[PDB]
């Protein structure tokens, strides 16, 4: 049908047909006359995984021939999304599968709906681990992602009477074609116990064990033939396990119960035991796993053959228990042991938000990783004797940079224990690693100002261009070529196109088409009724304070005010979508999803209204979902408080599919400004400075209500049960936060806001202006490839070539 | 290489070996570099099933189109042991396999013994619902086998300092090729909640749920193309179960615990709630299951489409569930709906022994099926009515006839309830059906003798000759054929060659050759040295009181003693093994396998017994071992008290396979005895009109203590000290049991056992006479074969025909 999804050969064609038959008949074991959609989902995933097996056993047998230096992905999360038209797409086998299906009479896109998410992760993080992965294939790195395989990942969310609802994602119930077990692997993990002192040195003993089997996930390279492995590891009871009768067996569950659940919380850390045993279990286990294959190759040359990047501090113990094997277990002498982890190490750091970071209690870890404590003190006393030395009587320095903080309760900091012990340190963005060296990292700058960099964050254009966006993807092949999915840059070609008048057609067709289909799955799969032809302004992230989700708000009902004050007075039609999941124990976010689909009841119902303003809430935010809103939307919201997100990117997803921005200066809206021009972004509100002298003057949020009529009117209606008739007083909260105890200074910007959305409302009444803008933004977007971002890590970091030559076939 | 192990054609050896390519690519991702044992084993399994398929498909297409009357087999256990050579053996396979991985270097022996067993049950009744489900698929009846996909089937028993200790058996851990997953087909159990009485009839209302999921296993007939299926249920919780956040996801292993783990008692009943919640999860969920298909074929016609057979009372809340389905959800008046109950059940008693007859206590079916117990008290009130009217003013035989048992705690008698609910019982061996309406189900067969059958049990040929024993199925097929592997009766031919020369050499040589391999496979899996020219005495099954392993031990010691009373007397020499798994909590169980070791510890390392007399305990015993040293045996123990083994199975194995049989006058050695005669078995001690006689003046083991001085020395023995040196009152636990409080008199036995194991030790100096002996057993063990069991349920049980007709391949 269309050129960038590849050949439909009839060798090809015929073979994938007999091959979707054959799965039928022999895996599925059902004959056509009781096959079900599923069963034909099934046919086609195991039939396209059958085209990945011998990439896949010879990218690793190369990788043994060659023996690459090794790169390894540590992280808590892998926020993966679907796997069969990823899989396709880097294949080229899409449009084959869909002549293929067509001719057996299955619709390809129908089937493509019921494979599940693989829901491993929250949002940001775990997206960036997953886009990092296809970029690590794609450039011909002998990388692997390591993590743990949940049971259960991100909680379905649904909606009811407007509050959120949460659900297990029991997202394994059907199988998962896509891993490999392999219990043949399995590994020994230690907990508890008791450390006793040697002629030779520390023993760990009387310890309990848990097993760590692997299972192993394929990830392809874009049309490279190189296929590397994200390997996950879930938790099974040795079979003495315990070993009245019964109850043991039973009490096996308690030692499953590691790999049982992800953790539902973006952006907020809780010291909860059994988080603490999941980061262990992934260190101790995936350590193991890269000095076994090391040895299959003296540790001199440890560093030369390995690399490990830790995905923020979550698996932060992988320094310790690095120094634990090489002391107590290889019998190296600590300052050998010492060189070797700080050149193998190195680590990302993904935000500044103090209730963020990591800080166990001491008598955790005491009870827990006894040997480990045990080591990190020793960190803790030569990295303090360095910094003694190097700033001799800086009394306060010393408490400052200490692992271990004092206190009502001891905790140890594991972003300062990741500092001494990685060679690299890097933020997200060019002012988020800034702002670290500034701030709350700079003692650590001062000691050692070589250690930190900045590697802005990307997305890879295959899964946010290619896959979700066809029509884009197709209109811009045929006039630059295909080459730009791989070297995202080559879309600055695109700008001796910005006054051609069908390219203008083109593109702002694409759009429209989007939006139709978007329009169309609403009503399907959801009953709601939206205008095609109003302005589509999405807010999609996790629900939280800093990201001010309340500023859109008051936006959305300043609109609505001005609505009902001058009726027959034209404004620009809006459709208001905001989504994203709130974490289970956090009550003000629960409000403001509460308060979002009540002001949708009030004003979606309002005859005077008509069809100019619609507010939906998006129940179930995640990686599918976001395929599907993001081609569709006009203005991309980004309004962080200036200096809280520390990338952002869902920001980079909507300017590669042709939607403006609304932002503040922060996180790598800075950065996307900067490549497009200032004077085709709508950036409003204070800067970071703005907020710091805001911050020295003290916030009084009673002075904008003061000096704000329209404020005021919103403040009142909110109060007075304007939006919640039966239950008045329902946003109490919300308003007592606003007016006295906001830390993300909500007011200070609404102002410039307002102003700023107006100025959005003026350019779409001129169809042809605002396209030409959306052409400049998506002309400029190919900084924000994650091939860009790895290539970055690569060279600066890890001290290997990005290749994209193929492997042969 | 043998006959009836079918062709090795080269065009079948060809596609075998392209497939088991296939697959060790395909589906277990490796290279013949990287694989090993175990990788070959699922290769060749995979390679296997793959012929099934086809068969399977078409025989439930087959059921669909001609909608006959339709057997569901319910039972708690089904011990099926290993799949892959049965599955050969059934489908003509093995020749082709064994010459297709000879070629690719491999030796298929070696493979099959890295399959698990599936050891989803105990013993006796678990193995027997396994043979049915073969015979029931070989004669061309609609069967359903449905149970427990349990998580962990029987403990493995390791033997540390000669006490059993006990192992989970994780039997899932590397995947079970096997079986099918069908998450489509999951359904709904209820527990808890209350009654509600409205207008329209009883609601059971406020329940908690659980799913249900189905596995589903095929179970090929002997050659005749036909797969019938075994549905087994997995525990689910629903997705939104107790749905604080992590804790409720945790929790969710609740429900799930219900399919966790196999209760370990043979012939013993523990009133658990965890047993009861298992018991009604697959009567619920298999109703369901029957329902839904005869509806997609008016519940007047529901007895001639189904029948449902009880496999001992495990499942009796069929009977009640069928009604409440009936009554509230169909609104069945109750007398139809009885009718109907009545007509479409049967239930198989398996055993007499008081304690393991199931009494649950009211207050537990109270709380968790409520309306159950309703319905059980009204079918008391009307069945007691019925009793009344019969029998008018026998008060005490309504007393005893009563599903409600009185006293401290009300318990149901589940046998009681299976009675009055079914249209036919039946016992397992000529002997126990007369006891039962003789004796413990009297008043029953007084109110309707029509009721009572007998079926005497059986053995498949097909595991337990073609399969363990391929010599001898191979020296009988080069005789008459290889039409008795599915019509055993013409075993009876063989009777023609009990004076050929030739005959008798290759019976004594097969036997030879298995006792070598059998003495060969100790040495190397378990370090243990044994004389095969000795004769192999032989005492498998459970370890229990009743079967009387003490006699053995007696007898053991007995020889032991007079060897080193007179040294320098020629005996001939014996290897006593005695093997099988005691229930975790029978204490005196486990005091007799410490017995068993402690007397070896002594014998096996005494220089003046030589290898004259050797005693091992055969450790893990299971449906995989059995089928290595039944065909190794020379002498069959079956020593039950007379009364007490209500059949046996093991007996009948051993007869087919070449050993004569030392037995008392109980269970199915009775019925062996008929068709051998007399003559050619050797039977010994008290009859069940002994044992009567015994229980009525009084049992004193002191009378035999003080008449008996062989006896007297070796009670002597034992509590002196003489087999524990370290610990001289080891066992004076059994020594008090035996002196006092013996409920299967041992000492009464005794003499007449020793005298009789003189007679056989007799025979074994004449090879020939004991070849002749053994001929006469092995033609006249076609009775046993589960064929005829079967043929018999389906003609005046169920009320369909038997069919060896093929269908079409
Ligand atoms: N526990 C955390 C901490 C930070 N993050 C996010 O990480 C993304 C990837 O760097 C950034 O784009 C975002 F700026 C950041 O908020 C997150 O999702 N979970
Ligand atoms: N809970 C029970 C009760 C009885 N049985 C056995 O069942 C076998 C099959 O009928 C018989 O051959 C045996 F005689 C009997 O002991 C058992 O293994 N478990």
């Amino acid at each position: 049908q269309i050129s960038v999804r590849g050949l439909a050969g009839v060798e090809n064609v015929t073979e994938l047909k007999k091959n979707f038959n054959r799965h039928l008949h022999f895996t599925l074991v059902k004959d056509r006359n009781v096959a079900t959609p599923r069963d034909y989902y099934f046919a086609l995933a195991h039939t396209v995984r059958d085209h990945l097996v011998g990439r896949w056993i010879r990218t690793q047998q190369h990788y043994y021939e060659k023996d690459p230096k090794r790169i390894y992905y540590l992280s808590l999360e892998f926020y993966m999304g679907r796997t069969l038209q990823n899989t396709m797409v880097n294949l080229a086998l899409e449009n084959a599968c869909d002549e293929a299906t067509y001719q057996l009479g299955l619709d390809m896109e129908e089937l493509e709906e019921i494979e599940e998410d693989a829901g491993l992760g929250n949002g940001g993080l775990g997206r960036l681990a997953a886009c990092f992965l296809d970029s690590m294939a794609t450039l011909g790195l002998a990388a692997y992602g390591y993590g743990i395989r949940y049971e259960f990942g991100i909680f379905n969310q649904k909606i009811c009477g407007g509050w959120q609802m949460e659900e297990a994602d029991d997202w394994l119930r059907y199988g998962n074609p896509w891993e490999k077990a392999r219990p043949e692997f399995t590994l020994p993990v230690h907990f508890y116990g008791r450390v006793e002192h040697t002629s030779q040195g520390a023993k760990w003993v009387d310890t309990q064990v848990v097993l760590a089997m692997p299972y192993d996930t394929p990830v392809p390279g874009y049309r490279n033939n190189v296929v590397n492995t994200m390997r996950l590891w879930s938790a099974k009871a040795p079979n003495d396990f315990n070993l009245g009768y019964i109850q043991a067996v039973l009490d096996r569950n308690l030692a499953e119960n590691i790999s049982r659940v992800l953790y539902p919380n973006d952006n907020f850390f809780e010291g909860k035991e059994l988080r603490l045993k999941q980061e262990y279990f992934v260190v101790a286990a995936t350590l193991q796993d890269i000095i076994r294959r090391f040895k299959s190759s003296n540790f001199d040359a440890f560093p030369d053959k390995v690399a490990i990047q830790l995905n923020d501090t979550h698996p932060s113990l992988a320094i310790p228990e690095l120094m634990r094997v090489l002391v107590d277990l290889e019998r190296l002498d600590w300052d050998k042991a010492w060189e070797v982890t700080v050149k193998t190490c190195a680590y990302t750091n993904h935000t500044v938000l103090p209730e963020a970071l990591e800080r166990w209690p001491v008598h955790l870890l005491e009870t827990l990783l006894p040997r480990h404590l045990q080591i990190i003190y020793e960190i803790n006393q030569r990295f303090l004797n360095r910094v003694a030395a190097a700033f001799p009587g800086d009394v306060d320095r010393l408490r400052r940079m200490s692992l271990v903080e004092e206190g009502a309760v001891k905790r140890i900091n594991m972003a300062h224990l990741c500092i001494a012990g990685s060679h690299a340190v890097n933020g997200v963005a060019r002012i988020h690693s800034e702002i670290l060296k500034k701030t709350i990292f700079k003692d650590f700058y001062e000691l050692e100002p070589h250690k930190f960099q900045n590697k802005t964050n990307g997305i890879t254009p295959r899964r946010w261009l290619v896959l979700c966006n066809p029509g884009l993807a197709e209109i811009i092949a045929e006039r630059i070529g295909e080459e730009y999915i791989s070297d995202l840059d080559q879309l600055r070609k695109l700008l001796s196109y910005v006054d051609d008048e069908a390219f203008i057609r083109d593109v702002a067709k694409v759009k429209q088409e989007n939006k139709l289909k978007f329009a169309a799955y609403l009503e399907r799969e959801y009953k709601v009724h939206i205008n095609p032809n109003s302005l589509f302004d999405v807010q999609v992230k996790r629900i939280h304070e800093y990201k001010r989700q309340l500023l859109n708000c008051l936006h959305v009902i300043t609109l609505y005010n001005r609505i009902k004050k001058e009726p027959n007075k034209f404004v620009v039609p809006r459709t208001v979508m905001i989504g994203g999941k709130a974490a289970p124990g956090y009550h003000m976010a629960k409000m403001i999803i509460k308060l979002i689909t009540a002001i949708g009841d009030v004003v979606n119902h309002d005859p005077v209204v008509g069809d100019r303003l619609r507010v939906i809430f998006l129940e179930n935010y995640r990686v599918s979902l976001a395929e599907k809103v993001i081609p569709a939307a006009d203005l991309s919201e980004q309004i962080s408080t200036a200096g809280t997100e520390a990338s952002g990117t869902g920001n980079m997803k909507f300017m590669l599919n042709g939607a403006l921005t609304i932002g503040t200066m922060d996180g790598a809206n800075v950065e996307m400004a900067e490549e497009a021009g200032e004077e085709n972004f709508f950036i409003f509100g204070m800067r970071v400075e703005d907020v710091d002298r805001l911050d020295q003057r003290g916030y009084n949020a009673q002075e904008y209500y003061d000096r704000i009529p329209e404020l005021r009117q919103i403040i009142e209606q909110l109060s007075s049960g304007f939006f919640s008739p039966k239950q008045p007083d329902l946003f109490k909260d919300i308003v007592n936060m606003l007016m006295h105890h906001d830390r993300f200074k909500v007011f200070a910007d609404y102002e410039e806001y307002v102003k700023c959305q107006e100025r959005v409302s003026a350019l779409y009444k001129n169809p042809r202006e605002w396209t030409r803008m959306v052409i400049r933004n998506i002309a400029t977007s190919g900084k924000f490839s994650s091939d860009r971002t790895i290539a970055q890590y690569a060279r600066e970091i890890w001290g290997v070539e990005p290749s994209r030559q193929r492997l042969p076939a």
